[PDB]
């Protein structure tokens, strides 16, 4: 049985506030500044509201897992990264947040619920068990940090708050980091890729060399993030002349070499094509370049042949680009082989 974080037992505290009547207050993460700011550090006068407070069906997932997300006021963009990515995958998503229709609010019976969540994390070789109670930082009536585009979705929120158990209070995520996320969520190990130190935008071969890798990793069920280093201040959440956000990450959803047909071979002077597709995980997608669906390129391509290839998305979010056109304006990747025993057990 998976190993409780802290002597907590999720479905006995659960089952004794049912018996009760009564919502779950944790006793090692209260509702206090000391869960969100480091000792003696002042931060903003928050309110905590638990998810009927802040608006009415609350529900962790609205439809399903991958809704926009936003990090908030004084959330951190690399937490919405890495729960992007999580999201791709159900078996991984499913792997950190456990049972999840038996903690899903249900408007019928609604005396299951009790204010109490809990969740897997990867630390020190074993699944560990993080129980919360769902109060969350409160300022205008609205979450200040991680949360969805739907104002009655927690998902988000309350992986962010079990998060931040683990790392002492919400400050500390500032520390944080899309890779490490991603290990304490899947179990496997992460390896990041600097674009700009490797100068893969200037090799070919090595470029082709590392695009071997990332079929690898993605097509053995790996997670693969790219980002775009913000390194000034001045630099975060700047929008980049093609589209793409400094600061931010996109998650890869598919990576995969296309073949074109007879005939484009015209237009493309190609056959084969490294191709990458991400997910925006802030909402509609933004890339201009080559192979956004409003490029020359998407346009020369009819819709059966794009079938036909592979190169589909399932909503807006996602987007195609070359993995030359990856290198050129990416920085860095984050590549989270999983590991298949850490699951299993």
């Amino acid at each position: 049985c998976v190993k409780p974080y802290e002597d907590q037992n999720y479905s006995a505290l659960r089952r004794d506030c049912r018996r009760r009547k009564v919502l779950f207050e944790d006793p090692l993460f209260p509702a206090t500044d000391d869960s969100l700011y480091y000792k003696g550090t002042p931060g903003p006068a928050v309110r905590w509201k638990r998810p009927k407070g802040i608006c009415e069906d609350p529900r962790l997932f609205v439809d399903g897992i991958s809704h926009d997300l936003h990090q908030g006021q004084v959330g951190n963009c690399w937490f919405v990264a890495a729960c992007s990515s999580l999201a791709s995958r159900e078996s991984l998503w499913q792997k950190v947040i456990p049972d999840w229709k038996e903690q899903e609010w249900d408007p019928e019976k609604p005396n299951a619920y009790a204010g109490i969540f809990h969740f897997h994390f990867w630390r020190f070789g074993e699944w560990v068990d993080v129980v919360i109670d769902d109060r969350l930082p409160t300022v205008n009536n609205q979450l200040i940090y991680c949360h969805s585009n739907s104002r009655n979705e927690f998902w988000c929120a309350l992986v962010e708050k079990a998060y931040a158990k683990l790392a002492g209070c919400y400050q500390a995520l500032d520390g944080g980091n899309t890779a490490d996320a991603l290990v304490d969520f899947t179990g496997g190990v992460s390896e990041p890729i600097d674009l700009t130190e490797g100068d893969f935008a200037n090799d070919e071969t090595k470029r082709n060399q590392l695009f071997e890798r990332m079929l690898k990793v993605h097509s053995r069920g790996g997670l693969i993030s790219a980002s775009i280093k913000a390194v000034t201040a001045a630099d975060m959440e700047a929008r980049l002349a093609c589209g793409l956000v400094k600061g931010h990450a996109y998650a890869v959803t598919d990576v995969r070499k296309v073949r074109l047909g007879h005939g484009l071979l015209a237009f493309f002077k190609s056959e084969k094509l490294d191709m990458i597709r991400l997910r925006n995980p802030w909402g509609e997608r933004e890339w201009n370049g080559p192979w956004s669906d409003t490029s020359e390129e998407w346009q020369k391509v009819s819709k059966s042949e794009r079938e036909k290839m592979g190169v589909t998305v399932q909503d807006d979010g996602e987007f195609w680009m070359t993995f030359e056109d990856v290198c050129r304006y990416f920085t860095d990747i984050i590549k989270c082989r999983v590991i298949l025993e850490n699951l299993y057990f």
